[PDB]
């Protein structure tokens, strides 16, 4: 069964495998640890980008606000805001790179902008997420250690959620349609859930990778005859330095949209 496929795919992993699968055409599950808390890595982003979405919605001018980036505001990763130092980048380009690319320095200026992590975890709650937890800026929310409850959550709560924000009740319809617009262009996620999916099928979603070989994937699914699917894939290591794994999440999202 689908339940002994997984069992059977984190058993030879050598990690420890989450997964939610929601079928919104009966609101089905497929759950496996769901309600165990995994760090989440750069899948944090799609929270601290929809806060500012939701910031927006009373904020006409808020989107095309300028930042200003500098030379210091860099870290261990940023592609895009890289790009852009002594310039200026809108909050919506901010968004974009922060999604799309994961540029961390992208990350940090929605948190600063928000009024830090705390602010990303009322904006959570607001949308009655009481798993969710953001604590640390990019790239230290990546440490992943194992039992450590900072910037974590669970497989079933961050799929909840993802629903409410792409297919559900959580952002006014303008930006309910940019965060998707923004998950279906995203350019770091080819072979993790994408690679278990037909080709053809379309898809968004945002990845996290971090220490302890933590690799993660969240995305939303629009079959060609179905209701979307929303899916959760979250895995994590004992070892610290151990290497990421997205080959398990492609498995995974095989192995729970198969026949389907």
């Amino acid at each position: 069964s689908v339940q002994q496929q997984l069992e059977a795919l984190e058993k030879s992993s050598g990690g420890r495998l989450g997964v939610a699968l929601i079928n919104t055409a009966d609101n089905s599950q497929i759950l496996y640890r769901a309600d165990e808390r995994f760090a989440m890595c750069s899948t944090s982003k799609v929270m601290a980008a929809a806060a500012v979405l939701k910031q927006s919605e009373s904020d006409k001018h808020l989107l095309n606000q300028r930042v200003e980036i500098k030379k210091s505001d860099l870290v261990n990763y940023n592609p895009i805001a890289e790009k852009h130092v002594n310039g200026t980048m809108t909050l919506a380009e901010l968004g974009a790179a922060a999604l799309q690319y994961s540029d961390n320095t992208a990350m940090n200026k929605l948190i600063a902008h928000l009024g830090g992590p705390d602010k990303v975890t009322a904006f959570a709650r607001s949308l009655g997420d009481e798993t969710f937890r953001l604590d640390r800026t990019a790239p230290t929310l990546n440490t992943a250690i194992p039992g450590d409850p900072r910037d974590t959550t669970t497989p079933l709560a961050m799929a909840q959620t993802l629903k409410n924000l792409t297919l559900g009740k959580a952002l006014a319809e303008t930006q309910r349609a940019q965060l998707v617009t923004w998950l279906k262009g995203n350019t770091t996620g080819s072979a993790s859930i994408r690679a278990g999916l037909p080709k053809s099928w379309v898809v968004g979603d945002k990845t996290g990778s971090g220490d302890y070989g933590t690799t993660n994937d969240i995305a939303v699914i629009w079959p060609e005859n179905h209701a979307p699917l929303v899916l959760v894939t979250y895995f994590t290591q004992p070892e610290q330095k151990a290497e990421n794994r997205n080959d398990i999440l492609a498995a995974a999202a095989k192995i729970v949209t198969h026949g389907f």
